[PDB]
């Protein structure tokens, strides 16, 4: 049909197309020495990844049986994981080794935000959200109350604009003060013999610390633009009383700019609905986009010139440093077939892709003009890992994919999610064993809590999913991250990571919680959107994270006894309306993002909840909900028959919160809904809870259905 015979694998042909006409040409790599090497590679490494999935299964299933044999005992708990593997010693102390590192990575700190990479549109602006206005993000969201007089309607309101305005004047005077007065109170802007002298109305005054002065455009006398650092990072204010916002400003102020996304991650993993060959030729041919310099749908902008405090001329990235978030070592896409007609690891056909088409990002000029990495590394997440010998086995294999590129060794760096318990109480070991490619790592806590119910699924009914963010286990595995890193010495070297705000309409909420992720001394958060990222940028000018950093080293603040702490429900817990509740929450959840899934291939969108809050959530929700329900059910708490009735009842809700096509009232003719059914029911027999094999294969059937 349209399968291309490389050795022993059958390659799908619009991959076999894609990568020999888009992706090859410009890489200096022979068409013919490559697919040898995804050949070989395949064949030589397919062994080890398969083993290792065998050695989760194994494990799995000695915990699900220590629990079966019924309490819950601690320290017998600890001595049982040690002697099945489980749980391995801590190694001697260390320092990583990776370098041709940028410094978006080494030394700034800052939002770090994913963007699904099949969504041209969305990574685009994701890419271009390395600058964005303070003052859009501010009058667009609720950290400006709607209150009465500052409503947000059809057309401008001054109201609201003075509102905004104010905010960014304080904002301002909190993170590059001035030695005598208020940024409030300013008329004018001049710059004097490299020295930046603001206009108040009595008088002038300068910096308090005159080193956070970064630059400027326009003449010195009547600047376009001033630009400011504080942490690393900038500051702009555009400066033009012509304008609109301008003449209503005491100083003529435009708009602030914030660098808010100083690192991007483009998404294959959880933010996307890719089932075949046709669905990641897509992110793939968006991802070389990104990595030329060429993507359009509105363009990648230009870098930023600027005259420095004194006379030079320098330039900033506008970009956001990329990474790829490549799939796990769990699924097989028959993207790429053998001869008997297995399907082949999805994980090591992504390695062999994303490495291939970021060598474009390596270099500038004629086959794309863009550069990503000015230090020649290329930036890979690797997700949903399980102990250290998953992470060695990912090093070996980029090892080989450098090998078969040609690169020098140790170019692709890895991204280590934290985000399993088998890859949380051995993290050291995990970072040892990446020691010299490693460019972060973070709290995947989403995924985390999902592996964390069921892994202990066996051992009796879960807490609800709201009472997760508060419980013994994760608030031990958020710090016990950073012991880790700071101990392995990323400070000054590599990122430290923490979760996802999922609650994208809930931005007062956002500015007002989400510095404690700073101030627990991570130096980077993901946001879900470039505005999130403009808003979460502030905290980074309101934390001194170098500095939290610093005084957390030699701390360990996490006990085993502290990570083990299985997140368990006492007895009589919950009422029956609590419980009702906590069904019908999970099965809208369930149901609203499997609709998308199946129905139309989109992994993450704004999905309202069951009150209408916008939530922009993926997969490793999915995994939590659908495990949570599972739970339940094996336990007592609810009946097979209260799942269906739930179900049952969101179904419509669902249908009337959402092209597309309505569930109700035929149930089992929505393959949409027969998925978020098996999701739930076939849940405790999912390979770690994974949600992947069920929803690919109900997207793929969706997607035959419907060719007629
Ligand atoms: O916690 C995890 O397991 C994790 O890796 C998070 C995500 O991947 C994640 C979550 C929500 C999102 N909404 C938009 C994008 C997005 C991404
Ligand atoms: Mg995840």
């Amino acid at each position: 049909t349209d399968r291309v015979s490389v050795g022993n694998l059958r390659i799908a042909r619009v991959l076999y197309d894609f990568v020999n006409n888009e992706a090859l040409p410009g890489t200096d790599i022979d068409p013919d020495s490559f697919w040898a090497g995804v050949d070989k590679v395949v064949a030589d490494l397919t062994p080890q990844n398969q083993a290792l999935l065998n050695a989760r299964d194994e494990l799995q299933a000695q915990i699900d049986k220590w629990h079966r044999r019924r309490p819950i005992d601690m320290d017998a708990y600890r001595q049982f994981l040690t002697e099945i593997g489980y749980l391995l010693p801590e190694p001697d102390d260390f320092t990583i080794t990776t370098s041709g590192v940028d410094a978006e990575i080494t030394t700034t700190a800052g939002p770090q935000l994913v963007v699904p990479v099949l969504n041209a549109r969305f990574a685009l602006n994701a890419a271009n959200a390395r600058w964005g206005s303070l003052y859009d993000a501010l009058y667009g969201t609720d950290v400006i109350p709607e209150t009465d007089g500052a409503e947000k309607g059809p057309t401008y309101n001054k109201v609201r604009g003075d509102k905004v305005i104010a905010y960014a004047r304080k904002f301002l005077d909190d993170s590059v003060p001035l030695s005598s007065g208020s940024f409030g109170d300013a008329t004018g802007f001049t710059v004097q013999d490299g020295q930046l002298v603001v206009a108040l109305p009595d008088k002038s005054t300068g910096l308090a610390n005159p080193g956070q002065f970064a630059g400027y455009t326009g003449a010195a006398e009547s600047p376009t633009s001033v630009l400011l650092i504080n942490h690393g990072l900038h500051i702009e204010i555009l400066i033009d009383p012509e304008s609109q916002v301008g003449t209503t400003d005491r100083a003529g102020v435009k708009d602030v700019i914030l660098e808010s996304a100083i690192t991007t991650i483009m998404d294959f993993e959880d933010s996307v609905a890719a089932v075949d060959a046709a669905d990641k030729v897509l992110g793939y041919r968006n991802w070389l986009g990104l990595n030329k310099g060429d993507l359009a749908a509105r363009v990648l902008n230009r870098d930023r010139n600027y005259t420095a405090p004194g006379g030079g001329q320098f330039t900033l990235p506008g970009r956001s440093l990329m990474f790829v978030r490549n799939v796990g070592h769990l699924m097989t896409n028959d993207a790429i077939v053998d001869t008997d007609g297995s399907e082949v690891f999805e994980g090591i056909m992504d390695a062999l892709f994303t490495g291939l088409i970021a060598i474009h990002g390596l270099k500038a000029s004629d086959v794309g003009p863009l550069i990503n990495s000015r230090t020649g590394s290329i930036y890979i997440v690797k997700p949903k890992m399980h102990g250290p010998a998953e992470v060695a086995f990912t090093c070996e294999l980029f090892s080989r994919v450098e090998d078969v590129l040609g690169l020098p060794q140790n170019t692709m760096k890895i991204g280590i999610m934290d985000e399993e318990r088998r890859t949380t109480v051995n993290l050291k070991a995990c970072i040892k064993a990446a020691a010299d490619r490693v460019v972060f790592i973070n709290t995947g806590f989403l995924d985390r809590t999902g592996d964390e119910i069921h892994t202990s699924m066996e051992a009796g009914p879960m807490v609800r999913k709201g009472t997760m963010k508060s419980q013994p286990w994760i608030l031990a595995y958020e710090d016990h991250n950073v012991d880790a890193g700071l101990a392995a010495g990323f400070s000054g070297r590599a990122q430290v990571g923490k979760g996802m705000w999922t609650m994208t309409e809930l931005m007062a909420d956002m500015v007002e919680t989400k510095i404690a992720q700073p101030r627990a001394g991570a130096s980077t958060a993901w946001v879900p959107s470039p505005t999130a990222a403009t808003l979460h940028a502030l905290h980074y000018h309101q934390v001194d994270v170098a500095a939290v950093q610093q005084g957390l080293a030699g701390k360990r603040r996490a006990t085993i006894e502290q990570l083990l702490t299985i997140p368990l429900a006492k007895e009589l817990a919950w009422a029956p309306d609590e419980i009702r509740e906590e069904v019908d929450n999970n099965c809208q959840s369930i149901l609203g993002y499997v609709v998308r899934w199946v129905d139309q291939g989109v992994g993450a969108s704004k999905v309202p909840d069951i009150h209408d809050v916008a939530l922009m959530e993926d997969r490793a929700t999915l995994r939590i909900s659908s495990q949570l329900l599972a739970n339940w059910l094996r336990h007592g708490v609810i009946t097979s028959a209260d799942v269906r009735a739930s179900l049952e009842r969101m179904a419509p809700l669902v249908d009337r919160q959402n092209a597309y096509r309505p569930m109700a009232p035929n149930f089992d003719d929505s393959i949409a809904f027969l998925a978020a059914q098996e999701l739930i029911l076939s849940g405790a027999q999912q390979p770690n809870g994974y949600t992947e094999p069920i929803l690919h294969r109900r997207r793929r059937e969706f997607k035959a259905r419907a060719a007629e």
